[PDB]
């Protein structure tokens, strides 16, 4: 087909899958603070979807729009080549739990995907230990302990954690002398928070009332940034203003004013996954026919993104993110990273 001379954009099931999600845990949260990673999430659907069969794997097919396999494909050049990027996903087993070698096939073949044997039976909380400090390792220290306490029990069959670290590498770095307090309006009233500053040309679009500019980062790493009316500050984006905005993007000179900001959140997903219509896989009536001979079914899925923004990393418009916003990393057609920013922590200049 044509290309993009713009860099290119999202996968349409990709991007309807990710908005859709992202609508539910933001509704789940009082304030909408949501953090998590689309691209990561998918995976693991996808490679869960690989392994399922029967009223399982359409669950997981009709939310993800798409069968797995040319999901799969698409989805592992959004991460590779990627020196920023840590990434890591374990389908942890019970050491009584066959696992068929085409299924660990499948999950090899993804970056940084592993199939593992726990004793959930006999030593919970070495398990727990085991599972956290290999997320750990995994993610350069920035993910510690993903599970906490009380969440690895004897009756566990199968879990499977994810976790995502980044830091964007902008093309040109915000000049860190540069960066001033500056008032943002977060839930608890306005507070005096670190700006980093830069005006330069950029992509920007306006569409509905919402704004955004995109920053473009080593690698191939995109970064749009969304702001909602004003009128409606704790709006939650669509996908069709996603694809509005991306379009009506054009070259503009603009004055940028973005908080310097690190966010990370554990996630467990059965619940919003319930809700989206994933249900049969957390439950004694899954078919994992694909996963092992013997009856299974996901107990559940944890994911935990981080994603640090700061100066480096490692007829002029004003936009100043100083009220509730939203981040799109993006890279090779899948979102990386999808977050909706209420109350920004700073990480520091350091």
């Amino acid at each position: 087909g044509s290309v993009s001379m713009s860099g290119g954009f999202l996968r349409d099931d990709h991007l309807e899958f990710a908005l859709h999600l992202h609508r539910r845990l933001a509704e789940a949260v009082p304030d909408g603070e949501v953090i998590w990673s689309p691209y990561s999430v998918a995976c693991a659907l996808g490679v869960l979807a690989a392994g399922a069969r029967a009223t399982t794997r359409t669950e997981l097919t009709t939310l993800l729009g798409t069968d797995p396999a040319p999901l799969l494909a698409a989805l592992d050049r959004a991460v590779t080549d990627s020196p920023d990027l840590a990434s890591r996903t374990v389908l942890w087993v019970s050491a009584d739990v066959p696992v068929r070698s085409s299924f660990r096939a499948t999950m090899h073949d993804r970056p940084d995907s592993d199939v593992r044997t726990a004793d959930f039976r006999t030593n919970p909380e070495g398990v727990r230990a085991t599972v956290n400090a290999d997320i750990a390792d995994a993610t350069r220290g920035m993910i510690r302990e993903l599970l906490p306490q009380g969440a690895v029990t004897p009756d566990l069959r199968a879990i499977l954690t994810n976790a995502l670290w980044a830091k964007a590498r902008w093309t040109t770095p915000f000049e860190a002398h540069l960066t001033r307090a500056g008032t943002f309006r977060t839930p608890r009233g306005p507070k005096r928070v670190p700006f980093m500053h830069r005006t330069k040309t950029m992509p920007y679009a306006t569409a509905r009332g919402w704004r955004m500019v995109t920053l473009h980062a080593h690698d191939e790493l995109a970064v749009d940034v969304l702001l909602p009316p004003g009128t409606n500050a704790a709006a939650v984006p669509t996908a069709p203003l996603l694809t509005a905005l991306h379009r009506r993007s054009a070259s503009t000179s603009v004055e940028l004013a973005l908080p310097r900001f690190e966010l990370t959140q554990p996630h467990q997903l059965v619940e919003v996954l319930a809700e989206a219509g994933v249900r049969t896989l957390f439950t004694a009536s899954a078919d994992l026919s694909g996963i092992s001979t013997v009856p299974l079914y996901v107990d559940t899925v944890i994911h935990q993104a981080r994603l640090r923004v700061d100066e480096r990393g490692a007829r002029t418009i004003r936009f100043s993110v100083d009220r509730p916003f939203h981040i799109v990393v993006r890279r090779r057609g899948a979102i990386l990273f999808l977050g909706s920013i209420a109350d920004p922590h700073d990480p520091g200049p350091a």
